[PDB]
């Protein structure tokens, strides 16, 4: 039941298992829905060597975490988990 | 006189559980979650509940917490659907998951 | 978008100023009459009169102490603010079905 990951305030769909915790992080791979605002930045990134820009979820502008350049670095308190 | 210390049925007023007994599962007392027809649930997980009814047998499917078996939760009064209890699983081998809207907090 | 006061269309609140107390902004809580409402926690409220002195019995938000909101305008009891506290030291809880939102 922990197969999807969701944004928690609308439900807009953002990733999967499939491409996956580290606040509480966790790290995908690939995700979709969200809007990438910004230039990177490298402040207190808390991941050696990389550049991050803020993500917003798509449908709702909730801040679910950021880009990293790659990867996307999303707030497990931010997410909403369920099914297939 | 503390004005947060039970939990009751936000419907009929059953007393369900207590702040001192909520639980960090995974870190955190909250967990939010949706099903398959894609409800989504903000669900505050608890050690210890009372006033509900637990309805059939155990079942794994779906469920939000790895290593428990589920089953439904109805207010024992009213018969509103207040969340779930877990079982079958380590450390500890059961708790409540309630829906935290579904339930009023208030004074002893 | 504002809230306003349901009865009469006094502006009490905003939701720029929704606040998330414990975590959320709404609590469902009762009282110990056994009244149960649903509360919308907000930084700030204009419009209102609080009435009486503050008490610390059965606050719902432990280590504040209420008074009871009016609206200024009409008199429906709208709800609580909340003093005496840290981070924040004051908030409103407001009764979420005796409001209107609407455009401002
Ligand atoms: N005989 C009564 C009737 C009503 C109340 C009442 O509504 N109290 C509220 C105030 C706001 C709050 O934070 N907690 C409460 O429980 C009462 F205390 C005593
Ligand atoms: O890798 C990252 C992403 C950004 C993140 N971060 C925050 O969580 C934050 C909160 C407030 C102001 C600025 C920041 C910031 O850089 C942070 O600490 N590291
Ligand atoms: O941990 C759990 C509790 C039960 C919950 N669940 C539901 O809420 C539901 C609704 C409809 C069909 C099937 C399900 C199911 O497994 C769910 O998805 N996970
Ligand atoms: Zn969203
Ligand atoms: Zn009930
Ligand atoms: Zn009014």
């Amino acid at each position: 039941g922990a197969s999807i990951f969701r944004c928690r305030q609308c439900g807009q769909t953002i990733s999967r298992r499939d491409w996956l915790e580290h606040f509480r992080v966790w790290c995908f791979s690939l995700a979709q829905g969200l809007r990438l605002i910004g230039a990177p930045s490298g402040e207190f990134s808390w991941f050696k060597g990389y550049d991050w820009t803020i993500a917003l979820c798509g449908q709702c502008g909730s801040h679910l975490g950021w880009h990293y350049e790659t990867f996307f670095g999303l707030i497990k308190d931010r997410l909403a988990e369920g099914p297939a």
